DNA sequence: TAAATTCAGATTAGGAAT
DNA sequence: ATTCCTAATCTGAATTTA
């Protein structure tokens, strides 16, 4: 059984001890192509064992993004990239809550000892929650400090819903612009393109932490001086593309497969607003992307140097009450579609 | 009718005491 | 091997707004 590492630093995170400069990966796992898989770390029993079983028995690298930004984010990363001489994109996001939220020290209570936020999710705290916290602390405004049972209801609910102090006895969740900044995207990366505020929360909560992924993909820069052809599966708002761009790694071609029309609009907007000289090809449903289509694309552009993607965590996340049924769930089973497309690439890149 | 609102527990792990 | 707590957690869907 996979035992999650404590601390969850993977092979090493910046400013922390325990950096592992070399690993030995099995023969069946070697590139080309380099590939990068991502999913949540806190899955039902025996999910990552199955994920590793279908990805050449590579032990997953579990890294909590609280070492890269202000919000925690526990994910597993299966990849065949070299782990030596990584680097972070500069400047790194704000580490603590005091720095990430300058105006919060005006309203933050002394008994809220949080210096770090929990995971950014797709479901945000409601306004009726902020009121129940406001009413709970109201009868103690003239007192220097509310009693203990009043404190830990507020404390536990702030941790439960990732609330920051925005007003007098007012604990509200994060705004989309704050989630963008914490997850490592530029400001207004998901604002336009027909994306409603409701949709912004969902696709942001589903996305990468760009600094964590960029720290991992950083080793690709000396290997490909002339750019890479990228096969992006489950693109979303383009976490991997933003990471590659911040690494100054030219993207000659990005074939993106993302079923959300608003997410594809976000990516195309990001493509033009950055003046990317390369070509962006956009596919929608991965279940209709045939193996011969991949072979035809690889023949035109000359194979993919990197296959990056993160399969749905619908049926793996602890927040899911309805359908947390594991890897065989309706959405998370698309992980085997990732293995299908990846296997086609390997057939041409390495053989057999 | 797109957008916004609201609330709906369980499954893990780990620590610590039997 | 049990019992008992703290603790985190890329969510679904019914319903109402507008
Ligand atoms: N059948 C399907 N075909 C292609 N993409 C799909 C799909 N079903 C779900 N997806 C997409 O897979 C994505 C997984 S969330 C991952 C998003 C990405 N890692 C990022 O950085 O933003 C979701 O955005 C979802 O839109």
């Amino acid at each position: 059984p996979i035992r999650l590492p404590n601390p969850m630093i993977g092979f090493g995170v910046p400013n922390e001890p325990g950096l592992i400069t070399h690993r030995s990966l099995p023969e069946l796992a070697r590139g080309p192509p380099f590939f990068y898989y991502e999913n949540v770390a806190l899955t039902p029993k025996g999910v990552w064992e199955t994920i590793s079983r279908h990805l050449f028995e590579i032990p997953p690298e579990f890294v909590d993004s609280k070492y890269f930004c202000v919000a925690a984010r526990k994910r597993g990363y299966i990849h065949n990239l070299p782990i030596n001489n990584r680097f972070q994109i500069q400047p790194p996001p704000k580490y603590t809550i005091h720095d990430a939220f300058p105006l919060s020290k005006r309203w933050w209570p002394e008994w809220d000892k949080r210096t770090k936020l929990n995971c950014i999710l797709t479901c945000t705290g409601s306004a009726q929650l902020t009121n129940r916290i406001r009413v709970a602390l109201e009868p103690y405004n003239e007192e220097p400090e509310p009693p203990k049972h009043v404190q830990r209801y507020v404390i536990d609910q702030c941790k439960k819903w990732n609330l920051v102090w925005v007003g007098k006895n007012k604990a509200a969740p994060l705004e989309p612009d704050e989630m963008e900044s914490i997850l490592g995207f530029p400001k207004n990366h998901t604002r336009g393109g027909g994306m409603s505020r409701t949709e912004r929360f969902k696709s942001l909560g589903n996305s990468f932490q760009v600094d964590t992924v960029a720290y991992h993909l950083s080793v690709l820069k000396p290997i490909f001086p002339h750019g890479i052809n990228v096969l992006s599966l489950f693109t979303g708002i383009g976490g991997g593309e933003v990471a590659l761009h911040r690494l100054q790694i030219k993207m000659k071609l990005v074939v993106s497969v993302e079923i959300s029309k608003v997410n594809r609009n976000i990516l195309k907007d990001f493509w033009e607003q950055t003046n990317q000289t390369g070509e962006l090809i956009e596919f929608s449903d991965i279940q209709h992307l045939t193996n011969d289509t991949i072979e035809g694309l690889m023949e035109k552009y000359g194979g993919f140097d990197l296959v990056i993607g993160g399969s749905p965590c619908n049926n793996l996340a602890g927040g899911n009450r309805v359908s947390r049924v594991g890897l065989e769930g309706d959405q998370s089973s698309l992980f085997f579609e990732y293995c299908r497309i990846l296997e086609v690439v390997r057939a041409r890149m390495r053989g057999s």
